This record gives C-alpha cells, sequence and structure tokens, in this order.
C-alpha cells in the first residue's frame, strides 16, 4: 500500500550527540587502557557547562576534562559567538570509581529482548529514511570542516519523507534541514548554498520531484546553538542511533556503556544478524526479535520477520541464525571483537549503516546462503 | 513464540527525574496553563541536577518541588540511598518572560516524528506485556504507601514475559519483580508478600500455567536503592513510557515539556488516533506515525499501519483520520485539552492505558464507524 | 619601617564572588528589607554556583541577577576568559517562608539575641582625611580608577581583571613617601605592553597617588609578567569571603574573621564591624585619639556583646577608662541596635562589594554624627 | 581589659572544606612533592564541590578522598544532616602537566605577620589557644566514647581578661556542640561543663562571675553542611591567631608550600616563636616585608610591645642572621614538602609543637648570640 515515512538525524553538534560523543570519549579513553572496564557513563550538558556522570570499575586512569573539551573542541565549539566554547567552559566530574569457570556460558541477567533490522533498499542495507537523513547531516559537518561553507556553525538537524509504494521507494516527498550559521550570511545565501551543496549532492536525482518540499531553516536565523539554551543528554537520540523508527525499539541507550552492557553488545549482534541475513539474499527486508530468560546463555527464542519478503521459509532462517551465530551474551562480544575503543566513532551519524564497525561486516552472507541452499 | 516487556517504579533513578520534571512542568501550569517549560533532570548519588528553559510568569519554588517529589516518593533516609531532605538541589533553568490570526495554524515548535499504537489483545486496547509490568510496579507501590507491606522500599522492576501463538496471546511464560525493601525483611518472607499482595492479585488467572516461572528479587537483598551508586536522567525510559517495545518510537521524550512540544502532544494524539480506530472496530490493531517540520503546521507525514487487519481499505483510513482529527500542532491541543496540570501523574507506570487521560478517551470511535459505512 | 596593602578590581575572581552574593543580598532587600539571607558564590571557568540560604517573601530570579552582575563587571566575551551570556549559572540556595521570625521573639526588638558567637574589629587613624590607613586607601583608588577608564570608554582596551600593591615608608608613625607601586591589568590582544605601560602610568596611577609621595626611589610595576588577556575565572577559583582584609584595613589593623558580603544586617559579622568602624571613627574625629581599634565579640541568644574593648595605641587624649564609657553611653551595639543606628535595612551593599567596605564617606557606618557629642561629653574643647 | 577568640570543630562546615582541600594536598604530596595545588572546596546540603587548579604527576581519586574525609570527621547519618557514603561529591579541578632556585624573587610586593607570648606554654595567645582546646576536646570525647551522643559540629568561644598584659582570668566561655535527639538540654550542659570545659579551662581562671553559655539557644541536632555553607579559607582567624595578631590576608589550605600566602605566614610563626622562646621578648610580632623580584626580606619589623630583654634594633639583626626568609629559602627552611597539611587544617595551624615551624630549635642560638 502507498505510504510515506519519516525519519530524522542530528549532527555531531546538536546538544544530545555532544553529550553521546563525551560518553564515549569517555568510554573509548578507558577501553585504550583496560579493555574490560565497566564503564556507565552519563553525560549532561547546557548553557556554559558539562557534566560528566555516571560509575566506572577499572584499572584505568583517564583526565575526564581534557577528554570533554578536546571532544567539544574537536565538534567545533570554540567561540562565545557560537553559543559554547570548549576552552572555557566549565567541566564538572561526578562518577563514581571502583577497583577492578566457561565465560562465554554466561547467562542473561533479565528477561529481556534486543531488535535488530536490515532491508537492501539501501547500499548499507539500512532503511533509506534515516539513511539519507544521517547522510545530509553529515554532509553538513563535512563542508563546514573542509572550508566549503565556513560560515556553518556545528549544530544541525535533518530530516527525510520518503514515499513508498508496494514496499518499494518511488521518491522523495520532504526535506527539512536546519543548520546553525555565523552572523554574516543572510538566510536566502544560506538556502542556495545548503540546496547546492548539502542537499544536491546526497539525495538522488531520481527522487526528488517538483512536488517535492525543502524546509531549508524554515524559521530563519540560527546562530546560537548547542548547549546554549538547550541541554543535550546522553541517550536521549535512541531512534536516530538506530533505525530511524523504521524497526522497533525495546529500550536501552548506547553511548557510554562498556560492551558488557547488553543493551549495546546484544543491539549491534542483532543488526549484524539482519544484515547478514539480507545480504545473504534469504530476505529483502528482516526485522530480528532476540529473545533472553534470566539465567540462560542461548537466546530463548529468535523470531525472525520477513515482511513477506523471504526467498526460503521463515524455520529456516531460524535455525541457520542458530547455527551460525553466537548470540550468547558474553559469547557475542567475542564474536564481534567489541573489547577496544572504537565507539566514539558510533555517537553521531548512527550506529548502523556504516563502514568500518564489525557488527556491519557481512562475513556471514556468503555461508548462510550456500546453507540455505541457493545461488 | 516470546515478548518481553518492562516497567520500573516510581524510584528507580531515571523514572525520579521524568516525576521531577513533570512536577516543576505542573507547578508552572497550575500558575500559568500557556507556560513554555523544557525541564531536564539528572540525579545521581546525593544530588538531583534541575536544569533547562521556561517562559513564563509563574514563580515556583524548584528546591522546594523537587524534594516534595522525592520526598512523596519515599526516599527519606540515607539507609535507603537517598533523603529528599538532606540530599543537594541544583537549578539550572534560564526564565525568559512571555503570531498567527488563528492559533489552530501556529507552526511546530521543532521537527520530529511520533508513533502511536493501539492494539484489542487487552481492554484498555494496549499490548498486555508493557500493561501487566506498569501495574505490577504501581502495585508494588500502592502496597508500599498504603501500610499493606510497610517495609518495601521505593525502587523496583518488573518484566513480563508473554508466549504468543498464531499471533494471539497463549499465556504468560515468565515475571520477574525485583523490590527494594527494609535490612529488617528477610528474603523468604519477602517472596511470599510480593507474590500474595502483588503478584497474585494483578495477574489474570487465565494466563498462569505450569509453565509460568516466577522470580521475585533473583539476586537477593535489595535494600539501597534509586540513585544511589547510579544515575538517573529524564527520557531514558521512552519505551517503558510507551508500549514497551511492542510498537515503534520517533524518539522524543515526553516528560518536562509543556504540550507545545509535540515529542510529546502529537504522540498522546498518535495514541488517541490509533486508540479510536481500533475502538470503532476498524481494525484489530493499528500504528500511526506522523512528523513535522520546525515552523509548519500541517504534518510533513500522517502514515496509518494496520498489519493485514483493517476492517476497511487502508485508503479509507488515512482520509478518515484527515477528517476527524486536527493534528496541528495547536490542534493536538485544542483537540485533547492539554493546558492542565496533569502531567506529573504520567510520569511513571506508563503514559497509555489509564483511561482517565483525555488521549485515552475513545469519543471518536462511534463517528470513525459511522463514517467508514460499517454497522 | 615599610608596610604593604593591596586590592583587586571588581574583575578579581574573589571579587566577582562577592558582588555576586550581595547583588543577590540587594534583590532581595528592595522586595523585603527584613530579609534573612546568607548567600555564598564559588566561580571558576565557565561557571558560577550561587549557594545559601534565604528567609523571605521576595522573588528574585537569581541566574539573571547573576548574569546582569558578571556583564556589569565586564566579562562579555570568550576572549576574555569568561562571559556572562553563556556561561553556567547554578542556585543551590533553600527558602524559607517567612522574613526574619515573623513578629520578633523580644517584646522589644532592641533585645533580640546575637544570630551567632564572633568577634568583629573596626579601626580608624588620622593618618588621611577619610580616617583610613593610606596603604589600603590608595591601593583601592588604583583599581577603582582602573575600572573608571575602562568603563568611561578613557582606555577602551582595558579589561576587568586588575590587582594593585602599594608599599609606604613610615617613620616615627608619619608617612614619609610611596615606596613602590604595582598595578597588573587584563587588557585585550591588540595592545603591546609599552602602550599599556604609559597609558596606565598616565591616566590610572599618576591622577591617584599624592606626587608629594613619588619621588626618583619610587618603584612603578605595571604588569610585571607582560601579558595578561584572559583572566577573572578563567584557570583560577573565586569565592565569597575570601577578600576580608581588602575589604577592610589592609592589614593595618586587626580582623575577627568573618565574612562581609552576602549576609543581611542581621549577621553580626557584617553589621558589628560596620558598627566598629563607626565606633572607632566618630572617637578620631572627635579628636579623642590619633587612632583607635575597637573589638566588639557576641554570643548567640545574647545581646549585650560578651566584650567590648577600646584600644588607642597610646595616642588617646583622655583616659581609655572613660573612652570605655563614652562608647556603652553613646552607641547600642546590641544587634538589632547596631541595625537601628546605622539604619541598614536597605539595599545598599553591593557597592560595597568591590573597591573596600571602609573609607566612602556616603556609606551610614562612615558618618561622623556623633563626634561633637563624643568631644563634648568628654569634656574637650 | 577583655579580648576574645574562637574556634570550631573539625566538624564545623567550613572547617570540613578546609580539610577535603588539604586532604588532597596531602595525597597529591605524596606521590609529588613538588606539584603546585590550589584546592578550593564548597559544602553545602547534601554536596562537596572541589575545585581548583592543580599542575603534577599525580593521580589522586578526588571522590575517595572526600568520603574518606568526611567519615572521618564523623558525619555518617542523615539524621546528622550529612552522610560521607551517600553525599555527591563532584570534581572540577584543572590539571596540568609537569613544568640557583633559593634565589627567587618575590611575586608580589608582600607582607607576612607572625607572632608569638609567653603567656600559654605554647607561646601562643591564651584565647585562641584555649578556644582550640575546648573544641579539640568535644571532638575527643565525642570520638573516645565518653559522650557518644555528641555529632561532629561545634564552636567554641573564650574572652580572657587582662592587666597589663598579663592573664588575670577568664570571663566569659562560650560552648556550642551539635548532639543526637535523646538528649535532653540540662543534662548535655553538666555533661559539656564537666567533660570539656572543666578539663581544659584552668580553674584558677575560673570565678564565680565567670559567664558559661552551653548550647545557649538549645536543641543543636542538624548541623555541618545541613543548611548552612561551608567554604575554603573562611576560618583563616580561626587559623592563625584569634585576631590577636594582624593578618595581612590569604587563606591557607589546598595551597602547596611554593604558596607564600601559607610558607611565608609559617616561616613568620617560626621567626617570632623563636625570639619569645629565646627570651629575647615576653611577646612579639614580626612583620615581614617583600619587594617583588628580591629574595631577601626587603624589611623586617620586630614589635615587641616593650617586653624586649634586648636592644630593639639587635632583633633585627638576629633575624638575618640565623633565618632563612627568602622565599624558596624558607621552604628549605622549615623543610614543608611532605604531606603534613590536612591535620593543619582544623584546631589551628599555631600553637602545636610537631609541626615544623612551631620547633624552637633556633632559640638557644639566638639567645647565646644575644648578650644572654
Ligand atoms: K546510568
Ligand atoms: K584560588
Ligand atoms: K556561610
Ligand atoms: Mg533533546
Ligand atoms: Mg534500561
Ligand atoms: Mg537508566
Ligand atoms: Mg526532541
Ligand atoms: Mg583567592
Ligand atoms: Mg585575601
Ligand atoms: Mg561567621
Ligand atoms: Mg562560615
Amino acid at each position: 500500500a502507498k505510504h510515506l515515512f519519516t525519519s530524522e538525524s542530528v549532527s555531531e553538534g546538536h546538544p544530545d550527540k555532544i553529550a553521546d560523543q563525551i560518553s564515549d570519549a569517555v568510554l573509548d579513553a578507558i577501553l585504550e587502557q583496560d579493555p574490560k572496564a565497566r564503564v556507565a557513563c552519563e553525560t549532561y550538558v547546557k548553557t556554559g557547562m558539562v557534566l560528566v556522570g555516571g560509575e566506572i570499575t577499572t584499572s584505568a586512569w583517564v583526565d575526564i576534562e581534557e577528554i570533554t573539551r578536546n571532544t567539544v573542541r574537536e565538534i567545533g565549539y570554540v567561540h562565545s559567538d557560537m553559543g559554547f566554547d570548549a576552552n572555557s567552559c566549565a567541566v564538572l566530574s561526578a562518577i563514581g570509581k571502583q577497583s577492578p569457570a566457561d565465560p562465554l556460558e554466561q547467562g542473561a541477567g533479565d528477561q529481556g529482548l534486543m531488535f535488530g533490522y536490515a532491508t537492501n533498499e539501501t547500499d548499507v542495507l539500512m532503511p533509506a529514511p534515516i539513511t539519507y537523513a544521517h547522510r545530509l547531516v553529515q554532509r553538513q559537518a563535512e563542508v563546514r570542516k573542509n572550508g566549503t561553507l565556513p560560515w556553518l556553525r556545528p549544530d544541525a538537524k535533518s530530516q527525510v519523507t520518503f514515499q513508498y509504494d508496494d514496499g518499494k521507494i518511488v521518491g522523495i516527498d520532504a526535506v527539512v534541514l536546519s543548520t546553525q550559521h555565523s552572523e554574516e550570511i543572510d538566510q536566502k545565501s544560506l538556502q542556495e548554498a545548503v540546496m547546492e551543496e548539502i542537499i544536491k549532492p546526497i539525495l538522488p536525482a531520481e527522487w526528488l520531484t517538483s512536488a517535492t518540499k525543502f524546509f531549508i531553516n524554515p524559521t530563519g536565523r540560527f546562530v546560537i546553538g548547542g548547549p546554549m539554551g538547550d541541554c543535550g543528554l546522553t541517550g536521549r537520540k535512541i531512534i536516530v542511533d538506530t533505525y530511524g523508527g523504521m524497526a522497533r525499539h525495546g529500550g536501552g541507550a548506547f553511548s557510554g556503556k562498556d560492551p558488557s552492557k547488553v543493551d549495546r553488545s546484544a543491539a549491534y549482534a542483532a543488526r549484524y544478524v539482519a544484515k547478514n541475513i539480507v545480504a545473504a539474499g534469504l530476505a529483502d527486508r528482516c526485522e530480528i526479535q532476540v529473545s533472553y530468560a534470566i539465567g540462560v546463555a542461548e537466546p530463548t527464542s529468535i523470531m525472525v520477520e520477513t515482511f513477506g519478503t523471504e526467498k526460503v521459509p521463515s524455520e529456516q532462517l531460524t535455525l541457520l541464525v542458530r547455527e551460525f551465530f553466537d548470540l550468547r551474551p558474553y559469547g557475542l562480544i567475542q564474536m564481534l571483537d567489541l573489547l577496544h575503543p572504537i565507539y566514539k566513532e558510533t555517537a553521531a551519524y548512527g550506529h548502523f549503516g556504516r563502514e568500518h564497525f564489525p557488527w556491519e561486516k557481512t562475513d556471514k552472507a556468503q555461508l548462510l546462503r550456500d546453507a540455505a541452499g541457493l545461488k
């Protein structure tokens, strides 16, 4: 049936995403020294200040203030004219610290479930709305940092409404792009530049018609942004972090958490499964639901929803997942080789659909395709 | 096979933050129903930080509201981990003082996407797992406060796992209930009281079988809780707040936001739309997506999904939605009569399924059914 | 012998905190003159924390008062190290309902007991015409002159943070001259040190220090560490009540330990030091001593001071036994008697929080309206 | 006639702050004796904020130091108003990496006072000395189980009467102490008199005239940071001489010894104490003047209040000969680069005769070098 579907993303300068990146920068700095550390780092940013809090158990010694200032500086807040300055904002630490047979048989601590999702409607096997929303704010940051549009400032949001028909994309119905900018540029010039340097190189021409609506800084000037007059907190962008609303989400933020937190690592594993099923050609689109029982390691149930797109029977998919992936809480950590400082890169522009992340590798695809008996 | 949802009591640190954010909201709306409020709370060992931005004529004492909220939750002694009377309360709220000929045509305050959902698998038209998860922790607080089990303490968590078959409920596979308690209670007595006074009054006997597992405090003594050794933030329970994983989410938090914020009010309106479609008998379950562009009053998209359970063509449903509901941002407010101090009640035990909330009324169901030509 | 006193401008981080604390006090007293206020401020890079306890009916916006105060001091850009418009302001003030004890707990409010124990000193000397020690007097005037030329457009490139030191040479108890002068001032990036030193010399130092006391031997040090572009709370920390000697007599006289700023007049740490200055100054203006130091002390809950002591360093012109009598006769040093004697229940305290609480003769504790009564009572003509 | 000084116990909120500031200093100095430290603490209902600036190679856990300090002081329960185990601890310390030194000139036109008098055995003014001993005794009988219902927060004040520089008696004593709910005021007053006041104050100074104000406003159950702020550097007269000597300004706690405000003040005490211990005077205020860029003090005034046993100008020359008062020389003279400062942050920096600036090891040298 014909319908619209919308997703959004936000730049690395958005205050919630600032907090995510600081949490994962702290996490990465600890993991570099202590790969087995327990970290639950929650950040709060607002006018003039960063508060980094939470709980860690580690042998690592890290300078929270330096990590914080370096992270905000890299994002681009370096002057009070932008609303925020990495060099002169307040940084407060409130982190409680503590000192540090078959480990893979560790059972789950909760009744829980995890969702994964993939679809061959894009090259990265992600839903088109979240993919192109991500790409729009990532492009905003790129042309900001490389000097193409030097008047851009870090804070930006995007939103894309796709039209579907019979489950395939027909085009883009509406685009929102709001970006922070310096005082000197006028809105008409800004809108033309955003169209030419951000929107047009990112969105396929075939999907843009004369009916497409473009809302580029629709309320006009956007000089002050980031944390200034606007709070950011770790874990308040969990839908832009994942699938943009296209898939179900069981709850649980990612950033600031070490891989032992099932909320993060099991979600990564569930994406890994779904992406490899679709890359194998076993379905065009796939939502996986992994259920865990308190005190047992293997998932208690694995449901593979294929939305009628399956190329083999649905029971065969469940069995293939049982055979080729280790979805035990600690086994998936080993499968994905997660005990490394790789998380700051995940904390803006999406945890899924990205290049080099281990849960985005399609290295079980051909094995699954063979095992299911097709070519 | 299996589906699990969880809930947390008013004493969970994330929910403490939601309740403080909405108590501030309600205190302001009592004096100034048109106030703009964006209140974000951070709680952890010994402290509450209440931050954000308000535009109002109201005069409120944030510290008093905060201590009162924590006192009502029940944290009143350091032995519990947290004490309303002696914790630190910091305020970082920026205050400003207070556009269309027809206020119904006011543009949205932000972009974003919002989902609503309804299913006839329970009488309140909610998914069963989140419904009974909520009622368990709600019942823990009720018997804690009314004197029945006075040795209970505020922090608690529930998990209910349902078994499905042919898409219908077959029974409850597992129930977890963890509750905080005073040092004098032994676990055996605790488990028996919880089972007698909390679980059995709440879960339907028809869904309890020989295969149903019960886990009461599976990790033993639970004496300190809440913010102690932990950290709670507003808007980190958005799946608990809504449908428990059964339906999708647009990502926006609810608590601390006045009804001009479409993250909250349009999610309420999408629940109202979906619930009225299911109550009309036009679908067995229905999910609504809406989205907005900042400065634009008409939604950038409306999508209705009925999972093949629709009783009239999907195209007719979308038309009925556009005919009978005003989803413009200020249309939402007037449709649901939202400018009242009603929001602290929503900040624990779920925003949906409690049928005295305005977005829970099924007062358009008969109109829809009549317009659809159904008898 | 030599004697040095120092002062700091309104832009020094400790004084920023004193000023915010008294700006909050004044805004409250504007609405509720009987309010109880104990406001303590902490400033450091990027943030202000305003804490304490108030009992008042007033409704004030702590964050707005704080940003306005910082903006007036002049911190408005990250280039300076601190920006009123974008720093963080955290409020941690606990509020209580009344605004004293409703109807006071004494039939005669003059008989109310002290709110705390403690000791307080006051001092006066006829070394200067405002009856203050010279070194702190000229130290204050230097940094006050810095802020004046910065704000009135004379030297717009100055920035808020600044510090002065003045060393006087004494001989036989008399001023012979100024031995050394130190003046460090924050400035914008484009001014070079040589233009800065000459500008400070011509516009700040020479207009303020008496030419008679400056000689070929007087040493002048303008920005002895050179470049001074970032300052204030940046890379530093300011706290209410950490400048209690610059607030009073610059080391020339003793101190009882209590801070002034952020305290309403029911706090004897503040009001009894003001009253002791008023006593000592009226004794010296009366010609009863060339210099005079007063100590008072209180017990919490007790209205009569636990001790009054009058020290005149051998300069008294009548027997000291008579002086102590005159003090008991002409001044009401009970806690609330202090308030009524000096008319303290008014929003006048933010002006005291930089450039010194004493020597500025429009303040009520600087009036010498008892001097002639004292002289007449002592039998002097 | 009368002179009054006060002191406060280790549980008073300002002294809690001083103690946390110097506990952080001590932990840094144990790993890095040359560290630069300027640690400012703010304490209030439910929270400790530890702020400031350090340059050091040391790695310390600010939260653990803070909780350990508050626990030892005795705040361990919300009933007392404050709990080491569950209060908030926030850190905001800026950290820099490490980057003839005895000829270092002063950085400021400075003045430093030191004082001593033989009116007590520790060569301190009597009002501050006995004020300290009262609150220190309060803490001792709280901690050793003698009066276990005492709680940490207490203040003392003592008014002495003088005749011609000599003590004649004590006129007034204030002792206010926090306590548990269950004890009545009458029993508290009797217990405080018998166990705190009478063992500390010499009986020959107490008469029928002496006024005793013991918890004069009654119940004192809530205390410490609860409902009233504590900040580092807000007890600088308690820390020094109780108001008897002049003070040029500048707090001690949280500052490493390279801060002249602290170490030059210690050096001035050391000089004054030895002069009196040598018998060159009975009481003695020393005023040390520094010029910027100059190491040796540019002026040393030795005020003796007419009690000198030797020509007053000899005293200055004896000080020059026997003491190294250059800014970094005095640090060597007093051997200051050691973690000794948390103990100084309650009950006074002067008067306790194990600290280095309280040794009278130059008294015999000064006495021999003079006529005596
Ligand atoms: K957490
Ligand atoms: K400092
Ligand atoms: K205070
Ligand atoms: Mg947000
Ligand atoms: Mg969770
Ligand atoms: Mg949480
Ligand atoms: Mg939002
Ligand atoms: Mg200072
Ligand atoms: Mg000072
Ligand atoms: Mg005081
Ligand atoms: Mg104090």
